C-alpha cells in the first residue's frame, strides 16, 4: 500500500482543474493535463491558442497514427473539435509503462481552454458509454488496463486551499496525488468506505441522505439522484438538483443568518469578506451526504466542512481581507460531487468491484473543532430505492450494442 513515486502528481489553479504531466508521442512531448472522472476522451490542444504555450505536435512523432475521422464535442458552456488518432502515452510520475492510446488533436475550441489555467489537455477518466464520437472510442484507462498489467482502480487525493494566501495577483496553488493501479495508505486517515457504482458511465452512485448541521432535509430521497448523482474532478462545485440546492441554501443561510449576506454570495457570483484570519466558521454549518452502502439497508456518512464549500479569492483590492465564494450551485443535470467534496476525502475509483471508496484526506482542510468526516454504518430498515430512471429516448432505445 505504497506509491511513493505517484505521490503529489497533480498541481493546478483553484477553481481551474488538477492535472498531471503526461507524455505523447516520439520522442515524447510533455504535457500538462487535467483529471476529470466526469468525462471519457483524451484530448489534448494540437495547435496554436491564445491561452496555451505549447501543443500538441503530430508530425513530430514518428509513432502517431492518424484514425482518418473528426470529432466535435459541444457542451453547456461551448465546444472543442479535433482529428482522432493513435500514440505512444505515458504517465511520467505514474506506473513504468507505456501504452498506446487514442488522441483527440483539439484543432478548435471554443470556452475550453481557461486563461492561467496551466493545462494543456483533459484526461477523461469515466467510462466508454459516454466517449465521443461513440463508446467504440476506447478511452485512455481502459487502455492502461489492456495494455499493461495495472490493476483496474486510480484513487485520488485532491488538496485543496486555504489562507493566508501567498498571492494577491493570482490564484491560489493547490495539489494533489493520483495514484494508478492501487492505494496509498499514506493518504488517508481511518476507514475506507464503499458505494457501490450504479452503473459504469460516469462514475455513478447514489445519496440516500442528506443532513445540514445534523439536520435531515426529510426529501424523497430520489431527489437526491434527480436525475443523476455522480462523483467528478472536472467540476469545482458541489452542485444539487433545484429542489435540494434551495433546501440546503435556506438550511445553511438560517444556520448563518447573524449575517446578511447579499443575494450573489448564495449565488456564487459574489465573494464575502472578514477581516484576516477573524472568519466566523462557527456559524457555517457541516454538509453530510449519506451514500448506499455495499451492504443491503447500510449507508456511511461523508461530511464536509465550511472551509470546503467556501472557497478562497485573494482580491487585489482587500488584501487585507478574507474574501471567499460560495462553492454549492444548482444543478438541472443531477448531483455533482466536485472537487468541494473531494478536496475533504481520498477518492478509490474501484473499477475492478464497481465501486467508489472515501476515507478522511491526511490534506484536508480543517480547524480546531470540527474535521472532514467519513463514518458508518448507518442501518435502515427496509432501505428505500433512492436511484432515479432517466425516461428512455427513442434514439438511445435502438442503438445495438454488439
Ligand atoms: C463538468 N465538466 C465539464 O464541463 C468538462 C467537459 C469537457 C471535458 C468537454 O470540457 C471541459 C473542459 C474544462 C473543464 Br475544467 C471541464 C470540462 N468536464 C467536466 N467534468
Ligand atoms: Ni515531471
Ligand atoms: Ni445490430
Amino acid at each position: 500500500g505504497s506509491f511513493v513515486e505517484m505521490v503529489d502528481n497533480l498541481r493546478g489553479k483553484s477553481g481551474q482543474g488538477y492535472y498531471v504531466e503526461m507524455t505523447v508521442g516520439s520522442p515524447p512531448q510533455t504535457l500538462n493535463i487535467l483529471v476529470d472522472t466526469g468525462s471519457s476522451n483524451f484530448a489534448v490542444g494540437a495547435a496554436p491558442h491564445p491561452f496555451l504555450h505549447r501543443y500538441y505536435q503530430r508530425q513530430l512523432s514518428s509513432t502517431y497514427r492518424d484514425l482518418r475521422k473528426g470529432v466535435y464535442v459541444p457542451y453547456t458552456q461551448g465546444k472543442w473539435e479535433g482529428e482522432l488518432g493513435t500514440d505512444l502515452v505515458s504517465i511520467p510520475h505514474g506506473p513504468n509503462v507505456t501504452v498506446r492510446a487514442n488522441i483527440a488533436a483539439i484543432t478548435e475550441s471554443d470556452k475550453f481552454f481557461i486563461n492561467g489555467s496551466n493545462w494543456e489537455g483533459i484526461l477523461g477518466l469515466a467510462y466508454a458509454e459516454i466517449a465521443r464520437p461513440d463508446d467504440s472510442l476506447e478511452p485512455f484507462f481502459d487502455s492502461l488496463v489492456k495494455q499493461t498489467h495495472v490493476p483496474n482502480l486510480f484513487s485520488l487525493q485532491l488538496c485543496g486551499a486555504g489562507f493566508p494566501l501567498n498571492q494577491s495577483e493570482v490564484l491560489a496553488s493547490v495539489g494533489g496525488s493520483m495514484i494508478i493501479g492501487g492505494i496509498d495508505h499514506s493518504l488517508y486517515t481511518g476507514s475506507l468506505w464503499y458505494t457501490p457504482i450504479r452503473r459504469e458511465w460516469y462514475y455513478e452512485v447514489i445519496i440516500v441522505r442528506v443532513e445540514i448541521n445534523g439536520q435531515d432535509l426529510k426529501m424523497d430521497c430520489k431527489e437526491y439522484n434527480y436525475d443523476k448523482s455522480i462523483v467528478d474532478s472536472g467540476t469545482t462545485n458541489l452542485r444539487l438538483p433545484k429542489k435540494v440546492f434551495e433546501a440546503a441554501v435556506k438550511s445553511i443561510k438560517a444556520a448563518s443568518s447573524t449575517e446578511k449576506f447579499p443575494d450573489g454570495f448564495w449565488l456564487g457570483e459574489q465573494l464575502v469578506c472578514w477581516q484576516a484570519g477573524t472568519t466566523p466558521w462557527n456559524i457555517f454549518p457541516v454538509i453530510s451526504l449519506y451514500l448506499m452502502g455495499e451492504v443491503t439497508n447500510q449507508s456511511f456518512r461523508i461530511t464536509i466542512l465550511p472551509q470546503q464549500y467556501l472557497r478562497p479569492v485573494e482580491d487585489v483590492a482587500t488584501s487585507q481581507d478574507d474574501c471567499y465564494k460560495f462553492a454549492i450551485s444548482q444543478s438541472s443535470t443531477g448531483t455533482v460531487m466536485g472537487a468541494v467534496i473531494m478536496e475533504g476525502f481520498y477518492v478509490v475509483f474501484d473499477r475492478a468491484r464497481k465501486r467508489i471508496g472515501f476515507a478522511v484526506s491526511a490534506c484536508h482542510v480543517h480547524d480546531e473543532f470540527r474535521t472532514a468526516a467519513v463514518e458508518g454504518p448507518f442501518v435502515t430498515l427496509d432501505m428505500e430505492d433512492c436511484g432515479y430512471n432517466i425516461p428512455q429516448t427513442d434514439e438511445s432505445r435502438s442503438h445495438h450494442h454488439h
